[PDB]
Parts: structure tokens; C-alpha cells; sequence
DNA sequence: AAAAA
DNA sequence: AAAAA
DNA sequence: AAAAA
DNA sequence: AAAAA
């Protein structure tokens, strides 16, 4: 049996598999891997998977292949690798890829209901903010499998830009790590969730900045406001890096104290050091100041640590920002 | 085929394309768009659309059209026109709306299960703040829809008044958005999502005005307190919108820091051009004042700078207000 | 044709319609109300509706009346009287509750899936924690439905007492309390959902006290701690009321604004008329010392205005506790 | 009939009921409890229970027994014992487990739907992270059921070892707390959420632990990583069970406040005892350095009492730390 | 909100 | 985002 | 986590 | 909470 191959890999160009020269015909499956570990140009339909009530594929490296219908069956992918593979237009549930590869396949126009990815590759994958659809899914490695995702750009038609493709999958991208932390919420991991988190605020950042430089690229109060934007975009990224370094990302309030703790000492060190203060109050002066309510006792303008005093005071007001939320994750669920 | 004209169209004159004058008979159409382009007085059933996985209805000019029943099958319309259209009575299963045009058409008594709206332009609409269901909808521009609506008053009859129908109109879109919001929440991107956030704070202060001008409207005892509720949700209205403004309804903490800097910046200037401070110090007080923790040594009541150390302060209890929940957005999710 | 009696209304001591002596057999309804206007000892099964896509009962006065099945097809009842009725073992699918009013009737064991109440009256209702499943439900007067339910007790056997049902009875109201506001998180009005946050509070705080006095009434350790107990839900009970009352139970921002002048108006004034101090700083004073920057400009143990400005500060602190959460739920959605 | 037994049961030794001689064949029940009170080595298909619309299971005495199917009809367990018994390869729908003892039980594999487990005894039971879903559970008792469960370790083959076992399940607790508490967010007493708060992070924390101790056991960058990461593992254990045990775990405003005017109160009587203060100003110095307002009015380097004025601020501080979740817990819901 | 496949 | 079982 | 109605 | 279509 055989069916036509499919306009997603013949004509969206878009695609991480688009071939123009792909053949005009697939094969037709019928999901006995005992002879081929390898199936090439194969199309798997829902409708001829064997009559199982959980199907365990294992060791099977498929390339050029093709998936279609509603695999309501439940399906364990173990080992597998995908290359240049096409899940689109199909419903899986429950299916769980365990250890798997992907590299230049696509997961636009799929359904995955409560589905699960753990201890996968990704490299050069391809996925839609809003045909990408993921209820309930269980993404156990949400940065390596956003980051591992980019636009392809080879195939672009002429009146269209590589730029713009790249810089608008960056907003894709935001929007399915919006989606996928959405999960995360009820599921998986702490680790998961943070790294999710992580994810999806670079995400944001990165698409606000290419969003920026579109509307740079694309009259002089537009550029103007382009070039702001960028400059915000890229403030917020630095900022949020550092305090995401700094916490956890909202994770560990150990390790926010220990930051604390290290800029006090420093702070503290350099009061000894230069303005021959003795150990054991110099520690108190600068907790003092960190914390802020001892401020006024040692700021006094044209001093000679006036100006210490004052970096101090805004390293604990910064200290503040980074360590009030993860007490509050820590304590609000 | 032909089928009854719905009371929806011919009764219930809140709706905006009520016509009293309709025709009693409406066509049922066999959603054959090869002939017509463009449809009128015609009734189109769940039961009656072509046997298709996926129904493309393009370029299509809709005008006093009906919808009804269980849509199922996935439609998707690409730059079609719906003028004077009753979704009414329908319950649409992951339909797509690209593109298209909405002119003085109603979504009550319509569930939009899973459904998209993107790219579309909202005119007179209408819709119900319980009877206008949005399961998982994603409504890609949240303002535009929501502020595209408004209440239909030239049918209202005698005994009822104009100035009800639009101030309950008000409290509509305020729940609609709320439920417009918890969509947003899962799916779509920051932009949609900020621009919810945005348009559901402004129709709750816009209802809360509009049931204090009904109470006022609507014994001194009762017109005190309305007077109070408008008074109140007027100051609100300014406040909220000053903040959202000014910190991007919650989104960046870089335009925060921006204003902060440029509200110092200024109170720096004027210490140096008023009180001959150097620009070094003018700005340090500028900011020791602004986060608050060196007012003392510089605030004494009777001296010529202390109003600008007062108003200075002030500034900075207004920066805190506004960038502390920017930082708890970004930080926790 | 008839139907036994359930044993809900005649064994089930604890339920509000519970009647010992009820008749044996309940008539099996046809559902016609055009010959009856209120229908007696009558079992009203789901599957003995007339076909119908929606069903209006309109001003049908219910008395003793039993509800069976699942009721999937859409019912809408207007103006109807509920006395002693039993919705028990029955799973509705979006009905709608119009200005119905409910006596005595018991919503345990009963599963209301996306269906509504509005504009209803509540007196002597009974429900269960665990099994009053409300789904997607909007009860648009979540405080009435809430507090107008309570425990019958005048069937309660001997070896069991009133007061541990009442106080087991304010738990369970408790827990429904917060089924219903996680509904409204998604859906209903801002007021509904700010009567809502109110209702659930005031539970929660009712179930701690009656708890607390359960573990007094059932050694002198258990005692001392159920009083400890009692004393912390009393005080908790004090400073959320206060509060709520304050900032409208975090929805205006502007009311804990008009406090805050308030109190300092009012501390202004008392320096003004005690110390001699003119309003124009007296009001700069006041605000100084309420926002707690400039506290030690003006605070100096053994002063005479030194009790007034602790007061005063004190007032700022607690109207901090007030504000913040205010335009944290303002700005953070 | 009889029926072949579970490879879960002979085969995969990571599970508490797992007996390598266990016999080749179990019974099939007819589910007919009247005979026999106990059951030994059976399998209970959800295929062959009786038709009922409510099954009720009352004192039984499981030991040794597998369930299997889809569990579509309600069952309540009423004061059941599960001794040895396999949940596995089940959906129940609707299951109320009553009363219940479970001992050495699995329920990996395992599906309960909108299930319920109340007043129930567990020990040494198991369950698996992402393989025992609870999707609208309600655990009426969440640190009983996650804290009794544990890695069985007596038959891990050789080349595996019994800490990693252990130190993983810390880690799948801490997963399955996750989805507990996300679904008592819609859910159950406010008791029962707090205790799932409670379990939650203490499992997160111990998982911290187990996988530091792993980094730890697998190079001496990766051992002084792992050794960093166990020491902020203990010392985030420390401070937020002081936190919680302070506040309830962001329950309870009350117990917060009664904190913090005892340690206010115990540094007003050192002031009063050893610097001669009297006590109804001892106790505004204590509450003035505690909220931090007025520190710098009594806080000076090298005088007697500026050690304990320094203690006192920091007390407060970590009071607020304390204090400000549980005001943003019961005004933001 | 009403209305009512 | 597009595409389209 | 594994396992696999 | 119990109860039990």
C-alpha cells in the first residue's frame, strides 16, 4: 500500500522537512518493525497500528517518515530516533517518548494530550505557538527542547526575509514555553518547573528584542522607537539573567542568603581594609547598611566612605529585590 | 430549503442585528461558496456543511447570516466578512477565524470551544458576559474585541432607557474579559496576554463607574454612596492607568527603572540649579531620597529644600509602588 | 406511575428536607405543569423530560419534590419555589437557577456541571464539602448561597450532639467555600468574585473557631491548646474583618488611599490643636511619620508629642499591611 | 477461572508487593464478599463487578491482590485492608476509599480520577511521579499518604544499590506532592492544603538533599558542587521549617503576630532588667527597633547596648520575612 | 442578563 | 503564523 | 523512572 | 462526612 506524500514536506517551506524534491509517493506501514529497525519515506496512520493496549516501539530510527490520525492507543517510544519526520496532523494521547532523538522534525498542526517527553535530544526541531498544541503534556527538559527548536531559512522564497523568519519564530517560541510552563504548574518536576521557568523568561526577552529589531529594520519615530525598545529589551535581559543567577530563578532562598552574606563580607573586608575598622563591627556596619535600617548613622556627605556606604546601601537594596519573590514562591504556592 | 427566521433576529431587540422588518424565511444553505461569493438572509447548519476534515471558507462576504448547531468538523475563515451575523444558538469546535471582519454581529448563547481569533477587526459586536462561552479560546487581540462591542439602543422600547442598557453593557465586558483573561493565562502570546490584562483593568473601572452612575441615577443616603463609589472608581481609573503606564501593566521592569532614573535625574537638576549642589552629590541625595533610605539626613522641617526633599520622596513611595510588582511578575510566574 | 421514597429524606437524619414520616411512594412526574402549578411528594426523573433541546420551568412552586438522573439536556428554571427538595443523586448539565428561591432543599450528592445561579434566595440549604460537586458552576451570590445553608439538628439521634454538628457543618461550609471561589477565579463578575474572596475568608475563620471549640469541649493540654486555638481564630477573625473592611477585600486601591488620608488628616489635626503646630506642615508631619521615612526626624523618647508620633507610625505600618496587597491584585492578575 | 499473574508483581522488584515466588496463577473474583471476608491472591477485573450503580465494599481484607480495568462505576471502600495489593493497570472513576488501610501497596501505573481518600491508614506504600495520576483527587490526608511511601530496597539486583533508590524516590515524592497540592488548590479543606503545603516542601527539600548526596557519591569539582549543594539544601530545610512552623505555613496572621510581640517582649525585658528602663518604654524601644522605623534613633557603635539593639533589628526583620506571606496569603487568594 | 440549537 | 488528518 | 490493562 | 442515581 502507498499514499500520496504530504504538502507539508513538498510545499510548506517553512518546515524543518521540506524537501521540493521528495518523492511523489510514501509507503504504507503496517508497524512490524521485526523485520526493518529502520523504515524510510514510510507513512504510520493511526488506523493500522496492531491491536495492542500499549504498543512498545524500541530501537527503531525512523527518517523521512510520516505520522497521521488519532493514535488514541497508547504508544511508548523507547530509544527511538526521528530525522527529518513530520508528527503533524495527528492526535496523540498518552504516548511517551523515552530517550528519544529528534533532529529536524516538525510538530506543528499536532495534537500531544497528556503525553510525555523524558530524557530526549532535540536539535533543529520545529513546533507552532498555537498549532502546536500540548493539554496536559509532560516536557521533562523544557530548555533543550525550546532551544533546541529554530526557524529553517534555507528554503525561504524570494520577497520574503531570513530575518524576519528567525525573529518571528522567536516569538513562537515565547508563546509555546508560555504554554508549555502552564503545564508544568500541575506536573512534572521541581527541576522541570524551574527550568521552565528559566526558559521562558529568555524566551520572552529574546522575542521582545527581535521584535525590536524588526520594527528597527522595517518613519524615523518608528526607528527611534525600535532602537527603545531593543535598549529595554536588552536592559531586562541582563537584569533578569542576573537575578535568575542569583535566586534560582525563584528556586532557593539558601542561595540568595549566601550572595547576601558574601557582599556583606566583601563590604565589610574593604571598610577593615581602608578605613582600619575592626573586624567584628565592620560585619556590623556592613549588615547594618545592607539591610538599610542603619543607613542614616554612617551616610554623611563628603565623607570618606560616603561613597561606600552609598554602593553598599544599593547593594542591599538590590539584595532586597533578588531575595523578597523567592521567599514568597517559598512560601506561597 | 428553507428555514424559520430566528427570534433571536426578530425578538430580542438588545441584540445588534435585531430587524424587526426581517425577512420570515430565511435560506439553507448547502455551503457552496463556488457560486456566491457572498451569502445573505441564509441559515448555516452544523448538519448541512460538506464532509471534510478540514473546511477552508475564504474571501466569503457574510451578511444577515445565521449559524447553528454543533460545528464539530474543523472550519477555518480566512478574510471573510460577517455583517449583521447571529453566531447565536452554535457551539464551534476549534474554528479559526483569520483574518475576518465583524460588524454589528453577535456571540451570545455561542460556545467557542478551543477556537482563534487572529488578525481580526471587531465593529458593534456583541456578546454575553455568561451566554458567550470561551472554553480555551485564544482571542489574539483582547482590546480590539472587547472594546470593539457595545450595547444596541435604538430598539430599546418604552419603559427602558438607553442610559441602563449601555452602563449593564459596561459589567459585561468586564466579566468577559475576566473570563477572556484566564484564557490568556495558558495560551497565546505576552503581548496578547498584557493587552488582556490591560483591557480587563480598564472595563472593571469602567463598570465599576458605570453601576455608580447608576446608583446616583437610581433615598439621599443612596445617592451619597454613588456618588462616593464614582468618585472612587474615577481615582482608581487614574491611578491604575498612571501605573500600568508606567511599568507596562505588569510586563517590563526596564521602563520602571527608566522612569525611576528619569524622575531622579530631574529632582538632581533642580537641587543643582536651585540650591547650588554639584551635579556628583545632587545626583547621589537625588537618589538617597528617592529610595527612601537616607531621607533624614537630608529632610529638616523649615529649610529651603525641604518641600523638594518631600515631593522627592513622595516620587520615590510612588517608583516602589510601581516597580515592586513588575520584579514579582518576572520572578514569579 | 410511582416510585419509593428515598432514603435520603427518610433516613437521613442530617438532611434538611429529612422527614420520618413521609409517605412511602412519591408520584412519578410527566414533567407537565400545564394542569399543576406546584407539584407535591413528586420524583422528577432525567429521563422522563419531554424531548426538548431546552426546557423553561417557569413559576413552578416545588414542595417535597425529588430530582433523579442526569439531566443532561439544558433546563432553565425561572422563578421557581424549592421547598424540602431534594436535588440528591442527580448530575445536572448547564442549568440555569433564574430567580428561584431554595427552602430547606439539600444540593448533597449532587453533581451541577457548568450550570448557574442568579438572583436566587437561600434559606435553611444544606450541601456537603466533598459531595456537592459544582464543576465550572457560577452561583452569582456566592455569600448568600454560602451562609444561608445550615445544619438541621433537631433529628439528631441520642449518643450525638447539636453543637458538634454545627461545628462540623461550618468546615464543610468552609471547603465548598473554596470550591466555589476556585470557580470563580475563571468565570462570574468582579463583585461576585469579590463576595466570593469575602464569604470564603469569614468561613474559614468560623471553621477555625468552631474546630477550636470542638477540641475545648472534648486532658488539660488538649484543653489549653483548643483555647489557645479559640483565641488565634478570634484575632485572626478581627484583623482580617478590620482589613477587608478597609480595602474592600483587595479590590479598590482607592479606598485603602482614602484611609490613609483619613488617618493622617486626623493625626494632623490632633498636632495641630495639641502642639501648635500650623496644618501646612502639621499635614507634612503627619504623612512623614505615616509613611515611616521620616520617623526619626521627629520621634524622641520623653517628648510630649513622642506617644502620638508612635501612634502614628504604628497606623502607617498596619495601613501598609492594607495597601500593598491592593495593588498587588491591581497589578498582579 | 483464574488468570496469569503480573510481571508487576513476579518481575519488576522495584515494588513493595513484589514476590518473586509468588504463584503462577490468581483466582478471578466474581466480586462476591458475602462467603468470603478475606481474599488471597485474587484479581478484581472492573470488567466482572456486579451491575450496580454504587458498589459498596465494606471490611474486606485484601492481601495479595491485583485490580485491572477501567473502574467506570462508583465504589466505595468502606474500612478496607490492602495488604500486598496491585492498583496497577486501573482507571478508577469516582472511587471513595473510606477509612482504609493500606499496607505494602502499589499505586503506580495507576489512574484515580476524581477519586477520594479519607481517614485512611498508609504504610509502606508506593507510587511513582509521573505514572500515578491523580487528576481531581482529593488525598483528605497528603503527608500520611506521601510521607508513607518508601523505595522498597531488599531485592535491588547487584550493580544497582539501595541509596540511589532511596535518594530517587526522595525526588518522585517530591513530584507526586506537586500534583497533590495542585489539585487541593480547587479542593478539600483549608486544613488539608496546608498540610499538603507543608509535605510539599519538605519533600522538595529532602529530594534536594537525596540528589546532593548523589552528586556527592559519583571529580572533585563535582564533589565540592555536591557538597555546596547538600549544605544549601539544609540550610533552606532550616529556615523554612522555622518559617512555616512561625506561621503555619502561611496560614495564619495571628500566630505571626503573637511571634513577634513575644520576642518584642523579650527584648523590652532585657532592656528593662539590665539597662534600667522602665517597662512602659522598654516596650516602645522594643517594638520601635523591631519594626525597624525608629533603629537609628537608639543604635550607636561602642555603646553597651548596641549589640542587643542590632539583635533586636534583625529579629524584626526576619519577622517581616515571616510576616508579610501570610497577610499576601489570606488577602490574595 | 435577557435569549433558548 | 502559515498549514489543514 | 522503570512498568505497559 | 455521613449518603449511594
Amino acid at each position: 500500500p502507498s499514499a500520496a506524500s504530504r504538502g507539508r514536506r513538498t510545499k510548506n517551506w517553512w518546515e524543518p522537512m521540506f524537501d521540493a524534491n521528495a518523492p511523489a509517493s510514501f509507503s504504507v506501514s503496517d508497524w512490524n518493525f521485526s523485520n526493518n529497525r529502520g523504515p524510510r519515506c514510510t507513512l504510520f496512520l493511526a488506523e493500522k497500528m496492531p491491536d495492542a493496549t500499549t504498543l512498545v516501539v524500541k530501537d527503531i530510527d525512523f527518517q523521512d517518515c510520516d505520522f497521521q490520525g488519532t493514535f488514541e492507543r497508547k504508544i511508548v517510544f523507547k530509544d527511538c530516533k526521528f530525522t527529518r519526520c513530520d508528527f503533524g496532523l495527528s492526535t496523540f494521547s498518552r504516548t511517551k517518548f523515552s530517550g528519544c532523538s529528534f533532529y529536524a522534525s516538525s510538530f506543528t498542526q499536532c495534537t500531544l494530550e497528556n503525553c510525555e517527553f523524558r530524557n530526549c535530544k532535540y536539535e533543529k526541531i520545529f513546533y507552532s505557538g498555537n498549532e502546536t498544541q500540548i493539554p496536559r503534556t509532560l516536557i521533562a527538559e523544557p530548555y533543550q527542547f525550546l532551544f533546541g527548536a529554530c526557524a529553517t531559512v534555507d528554503s525561504v522564497p524570494q520577497g520574503k526575509s531570513r530575518f524576519e523568519q528567525r525573529a518571528r519564530f522567536e516569538e513562537t517560541r515565547s508563546t509555546i514555553a508560555r504554554a508549555l510552563l502552564a503545564n508544568l504548574h500541575s506536573e512534572g518536576s521541581e527541576d522541570t518547573y524551574y527550568a521552565a521557568v528559566k526558559a521562558s523568561t529568555l524566551s520572552e526577552n529574546r522575542a521582545r528584542i527581535a521584535r525590536a529589531l524588526i520594527k528597527i529594520n522595517s518613519r524615523a519615530v518608528s526607528f527611534l522607537t525600535g532602537f527603545a525598545s531593543a535598549i529595554s529589551a536588552v536592559v531586562g535581559m541582563l537584569i533578569l539573567l542576573v537575578m535568575g543567577s542569583l535566586n534560582g530563578w525563584g528556586s532557593s532562598i539558601s542561595r540568595a542568603m549566601l550572595v547576601g552574606v558574601v557582599a556583606i563580607s566583601c563590604v565589610a573586608y574593604r571598610y577593615h581594609y581602608r578605613f582600619n575598622l575592626p573586624p567584628e563591627d565592620a560585619m556590623v556596619k556592613a549588615t547594618e547598611i545592607f539591610f538599610l535600617f542603619g543607613y542614616t548613622n554612617y551616610a554623611k556627605m563628603g565623607q570618606e566612605d560616603f561613597h561606600l556606604v552609598f554602593s553598599n546601601a544599593l547593594l542591599g537594596l538590590f539584595w532586597y529585590a533578588i531575595a523578597i519573590p523567592t521567599i514568597s514562591n517559598r512560601l506561597t504556592r
